[PDB]
């Protein structure tokens, strides 16, 4: 009847759950898991971040489901169509939202229950215990529950691999966030995020004892000073954007990947680190850093950093399970990619 959300504030379950209002529209990753064929049918409200900035996903989901673009964006900008001082009059049962507000008091205020998950400041500790809890207060445990054992499976292959390896022998990294974006340079992870992820797959994070949080900023010169052995670039830019970016999601080739890497590559400063000069160098998703899908960045990153031991791993098969047993839409594009 009441379960411990990942703010560890108690919350009573509703009975009946047909409304969901997304406080983060990237959310949809974690609900789309449990909402099988039926993604859309329950989805009342959200914020404009999955359509806006995850242009691709939005895209394949809506050829399939056009009626994504009836569901209201709550925000207070031209491009939304609901304030949320109004968004009591989509009678959400229940509203999910973020660790990383107005719309929260407004929702309280108006007695609708508050579920709070992260996958994006310590995703190691607070993925699964978010999907157990979404499971439960949005009645798709079955779904939830499956979904943990899959990822458990799939991080396991990985870390009962990774864990057994010394520090000494373990590559330097450094993950630079949504590379070629801002001006100033080298947006990072550090104590969480993708630093989990780094962590798990065998390496070591060179912002880790740089930042007292899961993100933050290293100036380039220190980036270059530390010359990791293994560099690695998120993005998620349209194959169709000329501005600096990994061009990667559900509409990018492998060789539109590879030729936009290359240019964030190219990059004064950037082109003089030795993980670009030996070719380690590599790009992700960025969407990874706020996703429960986070399983297959884990095992990419193992096989960039460890390229024998996962020689048979295959995150693209991962994949391709994962939308197979859990989601309406079929898996296009790059997600990962090599120099
Ligand atoms: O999440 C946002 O609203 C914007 N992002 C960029 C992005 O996620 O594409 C900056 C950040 O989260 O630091
Ligand atoms: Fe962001």
């Amino acid at each position: 009847e009441n379960i411990t959300d990942m703010a560890g504030r108690s919350v009573v379950i509703p009975a009946k759950v047909e409304r969901i209002l997304l406080g983060e529209g990237r959310l949809f990753y974690a609900v789309s898991l449990l909402e099988g064929q039926k993604p859309f049918d329950r989805i009342v409200g959200w914020q404009g971040d999955f359509r806006k900035l995850d242009t691709q996903t939005y895209a394949v989901y809506k050829a399939k489901f056009p009626q994504v673009d009836n569901i209201p964006l709550i925000g207070n900008t031209t491009a939304d169509s609901i304030s949320p001082e109004k968004v009591l009059t989509l009678n959400p049962d229940i509203a999910i939202f973020g660790l990383s507000s107005e719309l929260v008091k407004q929702l309280e205020k108006a007695g609708v229950p508050v579920v709070f998950v992260d996958f994006r400041t310590s995703p190691l500790k607070n993925t699964l215990p978010s999907m157990r809890v979404l499971g439960k207060v949005l009645h798709r445990e079955q779904q939830a529950n499956d979904y943990i054992k899959f990822y458990e499976d799939n991080v396991r292959k990985v870390t009962e691999i990774t864990s057994k390896i010394p520090a000494d022998k373990k590559p330097s990294v450094f993950i630079e966030l949504r590379a070629g974006a801002m001006e100033e340079c080298c947006g990072t992870a550090g104590k969480g995020n993708m630093g989990d992820f780094i962590d798990q797959a065998g390496g070591n994070n060179m912002a880790k004892n740089l930042l007292p949080g899961a993100l933050g900023t290293v100036n380039l010169e220190k980036v270059l000073s530390t010359n990791p052995d293994i560099y690695i670039a998120s993005g998620g830019k349209a194959p169709d954007n000329n501005a600096p970016g990994v061009s990667l999601g559900a509409q990018v080739t492998k060789e539109q990947a590879q030729s936009s890497l290359q240019t964030i590559l190219d990059r004064k400063g950037i082109n003089t680190l030795s993980a670009v000069k030996n070719g380690r160098s590599y790009g992700i998703w960025h969407n990874f850093y706020n996703s429960p899908y986070n399983v297959l960045a884990i095992q990419s990153f193992a096989k960039w950093f460890y390229p024998q031991q996962f020689a048979d791993l295959d995150p693209n098969n991962t994949m391709n399970s994962l939308y197979s047993q859990f989601l309406a839409i079929e898996p296009t594009g790059t997600y990962w990619v090599d120099s």
